[PDB]
């Protein structure tokens, strides 16, 4: 399962352990199945705020996003998380660059294309000082500081599913912005698929936020 | 996989999320060579990027008495659920140690007739207990006399990274003895899932004794 | 800052330390040393929205004396910070907590409540001499307490910032709750009040999901 | 307030503080002579019994570059709040030609001030027409560079800047979020000198502040 999320952007799921049955195992304590009963379970639990439950389903993702987006993403703190560094893996450059349909809607001066523009040119004329930089023997840690916010970077984000409901609340929601908004959809997709049972209880009892009830999975 | 500790306690594994090529994928970051992986995880742990092992998760299951409960719900940093009455069955088990636990001191009293006044007091404190409960006094009040041996189980989901500490502690000769028991099979099982990690643990980070004796 | 609420027979919550007050919370939503119509307004915003993390930066240490069973309840609160009384460094005494007659009333028990008090307290001290006459006989206190009742007291330090506090109080000023721990959780909000009343009302108008803090 | 000024244009600021050495020897004794209370916290430290300074809390008010603030953002078990933009100021840091001589570089350290100096200041203007056009903030801002300051509010307790100090205080870290975790330590040390010296004779895995006094 992979969804392209922006204009280079994807998260990509890695791993999960366990599905709606783990939060129903967990509840009861056994290692020990009643769909109808296992179902109502999961809804009380939802219902009346016994949230633990949840906690023993973990997903594995592989995101990439602006950095912008990453250091939103990165104040869920009940999470692990490890960020790509020249130190273990191979770099490479790309940036993200708003389309004009992103910025229509704004009353601007100049039209959404040459906003486009003006941003591609800036970020092209950032890139070229690091690598004329990084030529010149400044090393990456010095150099990469002039990069925009814009550069896009990768992670790996270990997440249970009560975290991840938290994450939810908080992101897919029309007070956020735009760009995590969009990421948060494709994690609420793949949480959806693996834990049918969890989303659907979670967006009757429990989603605090406006998008997942709008926007189909 | 299960073991079996104490008189009527137990560690059984319910579920694991990775094994050491996990901690191997987050550490470069790339979803999409033996030696080399290897290599890499003794580096992570030896410098301290403990990180990746966070990307290992397990669930176990376990039955412990309440003593033994209470100093392991002190790791914070993993999930937790505990039988409740509200879902299931309960059931009244309690340890009773062995008179080979206490050979070593140099008792008074038989080391028999120390389990002996165990186990009497047990009996003593049930069946209050269950007079109470039959005389219409509510479990949550009823159960205040029953004694810390008293089995309990729970669910208990941990990442590499927190059980390690958690062997750190408790996989250890000052930890109480019981303890040490429960840490010494969440070893083995570790060992068994993730034998690369558990064995770079052991070489460069795990600061107690007992699992390099055993 | 000291306060100290007698709670159950021989327990209590003890106020150690505070660090901020409301106004902490509106400095760090703001990044900012302000330190008023303008900053109640805010924290209000903050509590009805749900951006909590500001009411981080309020922290308490509270001492507490409470049965074992009560405690167990309240170390599964893992968002904060807890030290317990050991024999290693401090002395340790030995009490227990019997309910009174007035706790076992509503419940139509086939004995007389002031004879439930009294079984209790009759299987406590059989417990506690044997305990007792172990430890007397050379067995390891760490052993022979395995026969020490549910209701013993023990102590612990809780340093805790306010937005787990509340967490707290969500969950444990409840009527669904034991007696004993609502009991505990009424005196961690009297002593919240007390400090951070902008706060603590902002949380009983939009955030509070019990019903006892109420009554 | 203590404020430290660190590279051009940033600080560390200590805001508020709970506590101090004599918080932990407290919650270890649980109990609401200086030489005993002392010898107790160099006990704890050497020992491995770290609760007890989890009960001593700092909160820090840092302006730090981006770059600087992400790697400090890693710690998680903190609180943070920072500047956003609707509950801002644009200064940028520029490396000293002395923190780049010492790498052989093609050009001289001054040129090198000099291009970053100039790529930051086009950035700058772009930014700047943007938002004159009506573009907003949230969305202009993304051509800012990784140089620019941001400002924050860091809660911490003892125990977790200790682990900041032992991760952040080493020549492996980047240069200059080491000159930051130096100012937490002056701080640190100020408020907790028995904690602080505790940390470095038994628990400290850096190197820095074993050479570099406060
Ligand atoms: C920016 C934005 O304000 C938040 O930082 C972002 O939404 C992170 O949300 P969170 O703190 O709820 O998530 P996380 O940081 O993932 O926290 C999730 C939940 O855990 C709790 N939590 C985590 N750390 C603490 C803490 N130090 N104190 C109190 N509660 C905590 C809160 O209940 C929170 O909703
Ligand atoms: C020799 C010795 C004697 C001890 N005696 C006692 C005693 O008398 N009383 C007593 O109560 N405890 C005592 N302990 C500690 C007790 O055993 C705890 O149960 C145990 O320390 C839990 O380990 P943890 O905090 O490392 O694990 P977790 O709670 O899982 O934390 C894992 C790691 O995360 C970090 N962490 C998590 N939460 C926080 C936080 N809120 N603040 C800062 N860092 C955090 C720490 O780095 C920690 O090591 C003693 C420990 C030792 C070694
Ligand atoms: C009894 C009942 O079942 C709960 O164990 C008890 O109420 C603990 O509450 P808590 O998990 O909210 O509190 P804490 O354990 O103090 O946690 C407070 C909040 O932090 C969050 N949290 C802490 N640890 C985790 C975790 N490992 N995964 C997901 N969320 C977490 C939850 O949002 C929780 O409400
Ligand atoms: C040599 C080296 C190279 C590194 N390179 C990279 C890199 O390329 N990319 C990268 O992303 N990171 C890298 N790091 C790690 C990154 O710097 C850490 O995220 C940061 O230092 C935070 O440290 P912490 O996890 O101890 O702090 P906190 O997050 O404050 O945690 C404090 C303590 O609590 C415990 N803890 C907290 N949360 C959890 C949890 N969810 N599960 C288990 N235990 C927990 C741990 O015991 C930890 O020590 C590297 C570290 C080292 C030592």
């Amino acid at each position: 399962m992979k969804i392209d999320i922006l204009d280079k952007g994807f998260v990509e799921l890695v791993d999960v352990m366990g599905n709606d049955l783990s939060a129903v195992r967990a509840a009861r304590v056994s290692f020990d199945k009643d769909e109808e009963r296992d179902r109502h379970l999961i809804e009380y639990l939802m219902k009346h705020g016994h949230e633990t439950p949840f906690e023993h389903i973990v997903f594995t993702f592989h995101v990439k996003a602006p950095i912008f987006v990453a250091r939103q993403w990165f104040r869920h703190r009940i999470a692990s998380y490890n960020e790509l560094s020249g130190r273990y893996s191979k770099l490479s450059y790309e940036f993200y660059i708003p389309s004009p349909e992103r910025l229509e809607g704004y009353k601007t001066t100049i039209p959404p294309e040459r906003v486009t523009e003006k941003i591609s040119e800036i970020v092209d004329k950032a890139y070229r000082t690091y690598l004329e930089l990084i030529e010149s023997g400044v090393p990456r840690r010095v150099a990469r500081i002039v990069l925009p916010l814009n550069l896009y970077t990768r992670f790996f984000w270990t997440v249970n599913a009560r975290s991840l409901m938290n994450f939810l609340n908080l992101r897919a929601d029309s007070h956020a912005q735009w760009e995590i908004q969009q990421y948060a959809l494709a994690i609420a997709r793949i949480f959806k698929e693996k834990c049918p049972w969890t989303f659907e209880a979670f967006l009757k009892y429990a989603y605090k936020g406006d998008i997942l009830k709008e926007v189909q999975v």
